[PDB]
């Protein structure tokens, strides 16, 4: 089984709308496509043996064990594949389900479809199930050492793409508000938000966290001096650097009682609590003098944390250190034991508590309370094994939000002010927090901006609190909003053209919009990037953009099967049409399969939005009955039944009527403006540019644009030569026309043909035509040039001669003939020069229509004939 | 304007206003200045990997770390004409700007060997330095090294005891200008050119005498801010706007600073978060701008208040019980009301 | 506080008072059977419908004898509620948790026991109960929990020893 293909899906994609993460493999059954398990003994006991969990797969019966009810009647690997990598995933926690197996190209090749939690995780699962399940197609069995160490591999992978505990609380209440996020190229940061309203994030910190509040409160004797000078209670102490002065140094704190601390900032080392003796103060002295805040009182009371985020209380805890209690006549070692057993307790962040771990620091501050592990303690006797609370050394939290005194509410607020931050811990030592620590004699002892939370979100005693909910409510206020407008524009032709169009009238609004084609990356008329820019990694450019309030962007089906939707959701969704165009490209033959691409626009769109349809296409119409969102349709026929009926309920429709271009609200008509005062359709000549301006102007009123800004839109919107290059570019020389486009598909060749059928002047000509790539629709192309031009010649045989020669003017002749023999020079005439010169074949005021290899040569081939400008 | 102003007693920070309207500042930082923004800023490899994401241009170059791979990696790069640089930040050290030959790319290897961003491409153009202050551009300055030219037939030691006695050079900030010094590094600038203190030079030829501009080395500064074209000026307010910092310099290479960066094949190079202003406020040539204004102006937004109302009460005797009173009044309003007193300083 | 009009004042021509005073800003308005079978609501549509028990009062009156007939009644309000409103319910009543399969609007329940397999269903897909547990009066959103206060400290309860009073609390706190 050979792996030939590897796609990552992220986003609404083909296979599903809401199953955004995907694994698109392309694998090559060279044998066992032809073995459907019955033909390969053994292959049922092995595989479950190895895999013995694989009874909670589920398949066409939909029953436990449904996917062994087969397995022994095979599926040519197909679900053995898919669910293999999905098991293999769920053995070490990445929980994933969904699945699809579906047989494509030539026989034995296969689209293994599934879901993934990380995408290296998921990618490793794919190639280790091909593995395993190889190995037990050749033998019976498989070594449990080759299972063990990829279970390990996928651990791993696993882990090191984790975010931090503080990001998950924020990101995880984000999504629940609707709110997108993205992750950034640097320094961990994650985005909230698109455009002008985005925000970032770090952990704790934030963009709305300013610099000098940071710094300053990172600053011990810099924060002390701020608060003393609030009138905001702090601990009594001094500055000796290391002068063996600490004797003296007591009488101005007021005796033994003491803290002595290294001077500087290195952890919590060197530190001694409560000094009682003079010796004692030397031993602290000696090890404070390893750093290059010392001798303050020691006051009596408990250790809390006050959280406070938008100058606001939002959280209290309680923290205790790691201890044992005289529960009965037992010594330290055998309460240790007895405690250490609690269910709540364990490893890491997977338990609310940890193991408590006795180590020579634990003896250390067992023997200043005068007891070891063999100790017995007296009835209720309480003994710590660490010298400061924490939740990861064993120790505890309680919360005691609603215990806090209203005094001591508004000196908590008070501090953050002071000192500058907005999300802050406040370290209160106190006896009581229900009292004023006026009262109780407690102090401010430390703030620390960019908090941790698991104490508040999980402590081990009292009730969880949603600490989230207050930060996104600061950085995303109530009724205002955290995305900006998209548009999106799909279908098999017009898109470019469409997406120009609408850019232009939302931009008469003077906001900035920000526009992807494939022809480059615009911003308010500045070009950013240039190149195909359609696809997800173009879209991220805009919607990442600070300065951006409206996205317009063309969708092509390369960018939505190769990689998915870049942005979830939209406001509008326009489909404009579904025609032969790529077929046999990405797994779809048909034009059935191609609808089911070109749908995905329609069905993301916000059941608040709309979706734009086109009811004069039967494909297009018909996927009004699978979106969620408001229908809007536009015609080139007033007298279409889907319309008729649709307004009749007062739906909205943009037709094409009395030569104005109207839209229909329930019974009232709006004229936006007439066909042939529209610059980009030729004097009302070109259809198929009418029916591309009505999808524009129906999307621009169906987000709540005026009539007017729209009317003064399409008015000033030009296409002209080297704007839009090659795509109906009509070229006034003497008395003489010339047109030069690059018709793709057969409908582009169908609506220049529509084109010249409607022109007023004299006898025309064509100068071009298709090249090697196309699959023998040459002569179908053939038959379109013939009836439409009176002089038809073959000038197909190029340069790039993908396959053999001229070949295409050949089988192009033969369809030219068959409808319209007699057409003057139904000959080859030349591959490049002499063909595309012939404007001297053609009388007064006449036309030549060029259909070239490549358009920069078609239009120089004009300019040297001197051009006297746009028609 | 009319703004208060108090010192505070930690980290030499200002006070500007009174109660609710204050501000803070300290030197070119704010009480608006993020600090995402100031440290991605710090972070050269950030930086650069942010920018070129957003679609700006940036120099070319990798990441060797002392492997003696620069003969190799100058064609990733695109040949001999790079920059060699410490891999870490310790000032203008180690820094060899035009690497032309192989031996050159070693000498600057050992010295960057020193350090724990390397063999970029060398663009050819001038150094410009650029001030946007809310998303808006404020002043542009050009930037030149000491130098000296070839003012008639004399040395060079000859023309910087001509020049060094401008009258607009001194010490310090007490003049525009400062003086030019001959050390063992000028020494070691001159003779990359082929110049040392006794050479004649060509009339009109300029001599270097500092690898990089500064005006306290003896450098010199042009006002170019009305010469900059509207797409240029879109994208440096982009720039800042993409970094997160409100008052930023960029440092930018052109030779052309009127014409846009993509057809002059431009680069940006830096962005400083909290940048100086003597070139902007002390230009040596062109003329000086109030670079404070826009300053002021984002902390204290036309038509809000920088301080709250004072009500001061005196005489012999009844100034307790007036003040009681008229806090009292006051905080029927729902106003917090701040008070002092013979008795005790309350707050509500 | 100011009493416009005093007697039996339920009813539409009551309901109207209220709407077309120029001054009022909330409209609290209890509904009462007699005014629907009499002459229909007031008001069409609305943000909250509270419904709070069905039980066997009025029976042969207004040509209704039965009990699945006086909750076609009572079912009136929790089908006006606008979509983008709330109705909400006792859990702890047959006739009124089933009205949620009629609604259009969105469903918060409430009920006197935690372990009541409705809120439990509910709250695991992110919905809002209201409960009262461990002498408290709370609310669940999703997976937090929310304490307003202690029972004992509400004064319309007799000291948490009125079972009824608690359970119109609930109501009130959770339209609320
Ligand atoms: N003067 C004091 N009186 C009483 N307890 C104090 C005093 N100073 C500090 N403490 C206690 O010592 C604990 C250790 O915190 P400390 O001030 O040493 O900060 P640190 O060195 O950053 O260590 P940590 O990481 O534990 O916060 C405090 O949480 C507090 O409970
Ligand atoms: N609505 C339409 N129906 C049919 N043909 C059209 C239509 N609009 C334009 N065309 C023709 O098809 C050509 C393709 O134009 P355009 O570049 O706007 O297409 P596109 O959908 O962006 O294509 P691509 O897949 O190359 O991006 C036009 O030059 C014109 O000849
Ligand atoms: N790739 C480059 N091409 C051309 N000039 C460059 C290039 N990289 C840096 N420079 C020049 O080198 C000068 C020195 O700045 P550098 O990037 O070394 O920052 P630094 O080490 O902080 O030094 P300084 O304090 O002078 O800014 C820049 O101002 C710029 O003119
Ligand atoms: N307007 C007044 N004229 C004369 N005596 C007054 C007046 N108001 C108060 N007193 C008297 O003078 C005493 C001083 O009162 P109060 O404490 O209000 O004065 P003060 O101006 O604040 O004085 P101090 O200088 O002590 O602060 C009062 O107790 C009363 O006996
Ligand atoms: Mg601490
Ligand atoms: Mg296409
Ligand atoms: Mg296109
Ligand atoms: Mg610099
Ligand atoms: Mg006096
Ligand atoms: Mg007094």
């Amino acid at each position: 089984m050979k792996i030939l293909k590897t796609l990552t899906l992220r986003g609404p994609n083909y296979w599903s709308i809401r199953r955004k993460k995907l694994i698109v493999m392309r694998l090559d059954l060279e044998d066992l496509a032809e073995r459907p398990s019955n033909s390969i003994p053994g292959f049922y006991e092995g595989l479950i043996k190895v895999l013995p969990s694989l009874v909670e797969h589920f398949c066409s019966p939909g029953y436990q064990g449904g996917f062994l009810e087969r397995v022994k009647e095979g599926t040519y690997m197909g679900h053995i594949v898919e669910h293999v990598a999905l098991e293999l995933q769920e053995l070490v926690g990445m929980t994933a389900g969904f699945g699809r197996t579906r047989e494509t190209s030539t026989p034995g090749v296969y689209n293994v479809v599934y879901e993934y939690v990380d995408e290296q995780a998921g990618r490793y699962a794919g190639r280790a199930a091909v593995r395993l399940c190889r190995s037990l197609v050749d033998t019976g069995d498989y070594p449990r050492l080759e299972l063990e160490k990829d279970l390990e591999d996928l651990r791993d992978l696993g882990a090191n793409s984790a975010l931090g505990p503080s990001t998950e609380t924020i990101v995880t209440e984000a999504e629940a508000r609707k709110i997108p996020w993205m992750l950034l190229s640097a320094r961990a940061m994650v985005q909230l938000g698109y455009g002008v309203y985005q925000q970032r994030i770090q952990a704790t910190l934030s963009s709305h966290s300013g610099i000098l509040g940071v710094e300053l409160a990172c600053d011990k004797e810099g924060t002390k001096t701020i608060l003393q000078d609030a009138g905001i209670p702090v601990p009594r102490g001094t500055t000796i650097q290391y002068f063996d002065d600490l004797e003296e140094a007591i009488n101005d704190v007021g005796g033994y009682p003491v803290v002595i601390k290294p001077l500087d900032g290195n952890h919590g080392r060197g530190i001694t609590i409560n000094v009682r003796h003079w010796q004692e103060a030397i031993a602290a002295y000696d090890l404070a003098a390893e750093e290059s805040i010392i001798v303050e009182r020691y006051y009596e009371g408990s250790d809390h944390r006050v959280l406070v985020v938008n100058g606001k209380l939002v959280a209290v805890a309680e923290r205790i250190p790691a201890h044992v209690t005289g529960d009965g006549s037992s010594t330290i070692s055998e309460l240790i034991e007895k405690t250490n057993q609690d269910p709540n307790r364990g490893d890491g962040h997977d338990n609310i508590l940890t193991k408590i771990v006795v180590n020579k620091t634990a003896i250390d501050v067992m023997e200043r309370q005068g007891y070891n592990l063999d100790s017995v303690l007296p009835k209720d006797e309480v003994v710590y094994l660490r010298a400061t609370a924490n939740l990861s050394t064993g120790g505890i939290a309680i919360d005691r939000t609603d215990d806090i005194h209203p005094e001591n509410i508004w000196l908590m607020e008070r501090v953050a002010k002071v000192i500058g931050l907005d999300i802050a811990g406040i370290d209160v030592v106190t006896s009581d927090i229900s009292k004023p620590l006026r009262e109780t004699n407690g102090v401010i002892v430390e703030v620390n901006a960019a908090p941790g939370f698991r104490m508040h979100v999980a402590p081990s005693q009292g009730l969880p609190r949603n600490v989230a909910a207050p930060v996104l409510d600061m950085l995303f206020p109530p009724g205002t909003p955290s995305r900006i407008p998209i548009l999106a524009v799909t279908g098999t032709n017009g898109k470019t053209t469409t997406t120009r169009l609408l850019a232009h009238i939302y931009r008469q609004t003077g906001k900035t919009v920000g526009y992807t084609s494939t022809d480059a990356i615009y911003i308010n008329e500045y070009c950013v990037e240039k190149g195909d820019n359609t696809g997800p990694q173009s879209a991220g450019v805009i919607l990442r953009d600070p300065t951006v309030e409206v996205a317009v962007l063309e969708t092509a089906r390369g960018g939505i099967l190769r990689a998915g939707l870049a942005f979830d959701s939209c406001d509008v969704g326009v489909v404009l049409n579904v025609a032969a165009d790529h077929l046999g490209l990405g797994d779809i033959d048909t034009i059935e399969q191609m609808a089911k691409v070109k749908s995905v626009i329609a069905e993301v769109v916000d059941p608040s939005g709309y979706a734009v349809l086109n009811a004069d296409d039967p494909l297009v119409a018909a996927m009004a009955d699978k979106v969620k969102a408001k229908v809007a349709y536009f015609s080139m026929n007033p007298d279409n039944p889907i319309i008729q009926a649709h307004v009749r309920r007062n739906g909205i429709a943009a037709v094409y009527e009395s030569g104005y271009l109207s839209i229909l609200e329930g019974s009232w008509t709006l004229r936006v403006e007439q066909a042939k005062l529209i610059p980009m359709t030729m004097g009302g000549m070109a259809p198929f540019m009418i029916a591309n301006a009505l999808a524009a102007c129906l999307a621009a009123f169906v987000n709540g644009l005026d009539v007017e800004v729209i009317r003064q839109g399409v008015r000033t919107f030009t296409t002209s030569a080297e704007q839009t290059p090659g795509r109906m570019n009509l070229f006034n020389l003497g008395q003489h026309h010339a047109l030069v486009d690059y018709a793709h598909n057969p409908a582009g060749y169908r609506a220049v043909g529509d084109f010249v059928k409607n022109w007023q002047g004299q006898r025309f000509g064509v100068v071009g035509g298709p090249g090697d790539r196309r699959d023998s629709d040459l002569i179908e192309l053939g038959q379109i040039a013939a009836q439409v031009f009176d002089r038809i010649i073959v000038k197909e045989d190029d340069d790039k001669r993908g396959r053999s020669e001229g070949e295409t003017a050949d089988l192009i002749v033969k369809g030219i003939l068959q409808e319209n023999p007699g057409a003057s020079y139904e000959v080859i005439l030349d591959e490049t020069i002499a063909l595309n010169k012939a404007l001297d074949q053609v009388e007064e005021k006449g036309l030549v229509v060029v259909f070239p290899e490549s358009v920069t040569r078609a239009i120089d081939l004009i300019k040297v004939r001197n051009p006297i400008g746009e028609n």
